[PDB]
């Protein structure tokens, strides 16, 4: 040890509507993800999917919690269970069940992301932020 026991390595949107692909690179500088923004048709459904190597020891009670926040007022979280994978060479990909991006005129614009890859023991395994922008059309 001291070599970390999970490292994160991606975010990915999955959405096959989407015009190109939505992706994060999580292994380098977070801070410019703070400006970007992905953006979503309204009503979309999409999947969450993080690309992640597990090196030293099974992690048991993984878990991936995303907080939600809309113009700084408003707040909705979901903590999703990702398993107990074993240490390998090979990269792992979590992906949540589908969600929904926001519908209606009054659901469109900015949200803010607080995404963090955790556990039972609360090691915090990745924090990271990044934004959504909610449209009529792509
Ligand atoms: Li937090």
């Amino acid at each position: 040890a001291m070599v970390p026991n999970v490292v994160v390595t991606g975010l990915t949107l999955v959405c096959s509507s989407a015009p190109g692909p939505l992706e994060l690179d999580l292994t380098g500088d977070l801070e410019s993800f703070k400006k970007q923004s992905f953006v979503l048709k309204e009503g979309v459904e999409y999947r969450i999917k993080i690309s992640f190597r597990v090196n030293r020891e099974i992690v048991s009670g993984m878990k991936y919690i995303q907080h939600t926040y809309r113009t700084g007022v408003t707040i909705d979280t979901t903590d999703y269970m990702v398993g107990s994978y074993g240490p390998r060479a090979e990269e792992y990909e979590f992906l949540t069940p589908v969600e929904e991006a926001p519908k209606g005129m009054l659901a469109r614009g900015s949200y803010s992301i607080k995404s963090r890859f955790t556990d039972d023991d609360k090691t915090d395994h990745l924090s990271w932020e990044w934004n959504l922008t909610i449209k009529k059309d792509w």
